[PDB]
């Protein structure tokens, strides 16, 4: 397995800081089955072994800021904020469907967001959990499909308003990590949960900040979800969408005051998710572009050495996730 290729996208430096940020989905135990990765091996799948992988994975990024999907809970606690506390970095998660009922033992394994950082460079100011559900009900104004297609979804972000230390370059960041719902026949409840993030994510804000998003967003470049953070806005009837909208602006535009863009945009990864069925970019880190620059990206693995090993769907004896990891350097500029 050869180690992925740095790609400079700028120059360093004006004083400014520069810190790294990894976003990565590491598959949790529950959805790794056979049914849905028929194609890897149970021994390759089991956690006892893919965990290993996944730790290696997040161990030799060395992000000074980390944004995971799909941690389980008791591996939160037992595994992932142990292992790096041992590494110098805090740790927030928060799980979903925290207000569902279940026994003690599915409450371990229910998964969610974690967003970790290095305490010499970082230090929490406030953390916060986004649940999609209670602010789709919150807002559902009389709109039947809020009720039925958006509330009936129990996604999460967490985010957490850091203070950058100043011997890196008083000054805040925000980092928001969110896991959109899964389904292709779904791009209106992708939108409106992203729409839904976003604006809660400004009024944590209002008590400017930079923003750091990092999410896996179940969404292609081409959708309205990409559209809307990319472009400060997308148009209220986009056909992603198949009056409640505006509750979620901050005219026939649903708005938003960051100015995103996206550190891997135009095609740096030709994919982010990579199975069988499915490959394509849909796990993403946005920055505030007013306040930082890009500086680079980690680039794709080698697509010689999956063709040379035959591997058309991950995981794999050697790819414990079907996600690959998402690397930035950024250069933040005090204002
Ligand atoms: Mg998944
Ligand atoms: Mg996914």
């Amino acid at each position: 397995l050869p180690p992925r290729p740095w790609i400079t996208l700028k120059e360093r430096d004006l004083p400014s800081a520069s810190f790294t940020v990894m976003c990565y989905n590491v598959l949790c135990d529950k959805y790794a089955t056979r049914q849905l990765y028929g194609y890897c091996p149970s021994w390759a799948l089991n956690w006892e072994y893919r965990k290993k992988g996944i730790m290696e994975e997040i161990v030799n990024c060395d992000a000074d800021i980390i944004s995971l999907q799909e941690v389980e809970t008791e591996q939160y606690f037992t595994l992932f904020l142990p292992a790096l506390k041992e590494r110098g970095y805090d740790g927030f998660f928060s799980p979903k469907s925290r207000a569902k009922i279940m026994s003690e033992q599915e409450r371990k394994h229910v998964d969610g967001c974690a967003i970790f950082f290095k305490t010499e460079k970082f230090t929490l100011v406030q953390k916060h959990t986004v649940e999609f559900n209670q602010v789709a009900m919150a807002n559902s104004d009389g709109s039947e499909a809020m009720l039925n297609r958006v509330m009936t979804k129990d996604n999460i972000g967490v985010a957490v308003v850091l203070e950058v230390h100043k011997e890196l370059f008083k000054q805040l960041l925000i980092v928001a990590n969110a896991h959109m719902h899964w389904d292709p026949e779904y791009s209106d409840v992708k939108l409106i949960q992203t729409m839904m993030f976003v604006s809660e994510v400004k009024n944590i804000l209002e008590k400017s900040i930079p923003l750091v998003l990092c999410a896996d967003l179940n969404s292609l470049p081409d959708s309205g979800v990409v559209e809307y953070l990319s472009n400060g806005g997308v148009a209220d009837n986009h056909k992603d969408f198949k009056e409640c909208l505006m509750n979620f602006s901050c005219e026939g535009r649903i708005t938003h005051g960051f100015q995103l863009k996206s550190a891997y945009e135009n095609n740096l990864m030709p994919y982010t998710n990579y199975t069988f069925d499915f490959k394509g970019v849909i796990d993403y880190i946005f920055y505030s572009k007013t306040h930082m620059n890009v500086e680079g990206v980690l680039g794709p693995l080698d697509p010689q050495w999956l063709v040379e090993n035959n591997i058309t769907g991950c995981p794999h004896p050697h790819i414990p996730s079907d996600h690959f990891s998402l690397l930035t350097q950024l250069e933040l500029h005090p204002p």
